[PDB]
């Protein structure tokens, strides 16, 4: 499975989508996450995140460990996305500012 991190929160580009042939992003208020299972591991999506915010589940950053579960869980929730939009009104003041799991939104 891939995996979206933190620097997605307040960005949520959605460019990942695009490239996903069997459409497993699931859609929050203002992060994104791949749901592991159905998830092929054909890495498309993370040249494309301009975050970069996505890894390959073995690759995640230690300090990220979190959102390899967290994936898991909201991918349950939320609902599926299948076509991009626009990002979210301020996603560049907000790219790379680190720790924004404290704004996630469910
Ligand atoms: S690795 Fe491939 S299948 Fe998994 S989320 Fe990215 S684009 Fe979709
Ligand atoms: S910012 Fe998030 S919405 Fe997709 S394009 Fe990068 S993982």
């Amino acid at each position: 499975a891939f995996v979206v991190t933190d620097n997605c929160i307040k960005c949520k580009y959605t460019k990942c989508v695009e490239v996903c042939p069997v459409d497993c992003f699931y859609e929050g208020p203002n992060f994104l996450v791949i749901h592991p299972d159905e998830c092929i591991d054909c890495a498309l999506c993370e040249p494309e995140c301009p975050a970069q915010a996505i890894f390959s589940e073995d690759e995640v950053p230690e300090d990220m460990q979190e959102f390899i579960q967290l994936n898991a869980e909201l991918a349950e929730v939320w609902p599926n996305i299948t076509e991009d939009k626009d990002p979210l009104p301020d996603a560049e003041d907000w790219d790379g500012v680190k720790g924004k799991l404290q704004h996630l939104e469910r």
